[PDB]
């Protein structure tokens, strides 16, 4: 089998990207930000506080004649930026761009942080790291794509981010026609759980590529692409005026500016980020200082690639009893 699935930004800047999923029967869709750098699939629902809920579109068990309270099991997460859900489970029915899996566990939220309240275009995750991050508890419950990969013709997912425009999510097979030149594929660890993979160096615009080792994960539920701070200030020194601000979080840069691209290494090959990309806006309405999409990974203890760097490529997460990542240019 395979599925297929248009992702569209949440916004102009291409904060998230959300994925239509039809969950029980009769289908029930919600969109949904698909996220390699977590493992719970979980949905506002009927059950979520209702103070907490802010114009998402809610999952529903009780009309869903395929849904089945997962007795006694319950989940908690907190996210990288701070954000958190919980709540408790069922099974039931999931379905992405024509590929079902019956059986997935459905985490339904009682409670959510504000972030999520505040955001009315993510009706929940679905996460595509691996299941060992899943928080079911007692029960840990597979992502996904765990349960479907035996079904797939090919155990592998794809993702193809849009720069302020649609893409795609494909499920067991890998479009020839979605990108240029060849795949070059790299190294996993799984030992923390996520896609995790060693970039061999960095440009800064037309300069020369520094080969260097940057541990990091692909993370399409991450924004910005997070890298150590010698790699952020040597982008950054490149842009007049820019400057990292505590009071705003991060590297900021005159909205007057052309930004010079930034070019990752993926073993021999090179994936080119365009200056545009790295363009995240003005920090407050009408404010001539703009947020910069390339950050210090230096606070949070891993390297992110993100959705700036990950939308520069096609991007196969190979799901084989090895896995591995593969880039492409496109």
């Amino acid at each position: 089998s395979t599925g297929s699935a248009t992702t569209t930004p949440i916004d102009s800047l291409d904060d998230a990207y959300i994925t239509p999923v039809q969950i029980g029967t009769p289908a029930q869709t919600l969109n949904l930000d698909f996220d390699t750098g977590s493992s719970d699939l979980w949905v506002f629902s009927s059950e979520t506080t209702a103070s907490e809920v802010d114009g998402q579109t809610i999952y529903t068990p009780s009309k869903s004649t395929t849904a089945k309270l997962l007795s006694g099991a319950t989940w908690s997460i907190s996210y990288g930026d701070g954000s958190s859900s919980s709540g408790d489970v069922y099974t039931d029915t999931v379905s992405v761009g024509g590929l079902t899996v019956t059986g997935q566990a459905v985490e339904s939220a009682k409670k959510v942080s504000s972030s999520f309240t505040e955001d009315s275009t993510i009706d929940g995750l679905l996460g595509l790291a691996f299941s060992t991050l899943n928080t079911v508890s007692p029960t840990q419950q597979k992502t996904f794509f765990d349960n479907a990969k035996a079904s797939l013709d090919s155990p592998v997912f794809t993702a193809d981010l849009g720069y302020h425009a649609p893409g795609t999510y494909n499920f067991g097979f890998i479009d020839t026609t979605a990108y240029t030149g060849s795949i070059t594929y790299t190294a996993v660890s799984t030992k923390q759980g996520f896609w995790e993979w060693t970039s061999t160096g960095y440009a800064v615009g037309s300069g020369t590529f520094k080969s260097t080792s940057i541990d990091g994960i692909a993370d399409t539920g991450t924004t910005l692409l997070y890298l150590p701070a010698t790699v952020v200030s040597a982008y950054w020194a490149q842009v007049s005026g820019a400057k990292s601000s505590s009071s705003v979080g991060g590297y900021v840069f005159p909205c007057s500016a052309t930004l010079p691209s930034f070019t990752f290494g993926v073993g021999s090959a090179r994936i080119v980020i365009p200056g545009d990309y790295i363009d995240f806006g003005p920090i407050s309405t009408g404010s001539s200082s703009c947020f910069g999409g390339i950050q210090s990974s230096a606070g949070i203890g891993i390297n992110i690639f993100g959705d700036v760097a990950l939308k520069a490529a096609f991007v196969v997460f190979n799901g084989a009893t090895t896995p591995t990542l593969g880039f492409a240019s496109k």
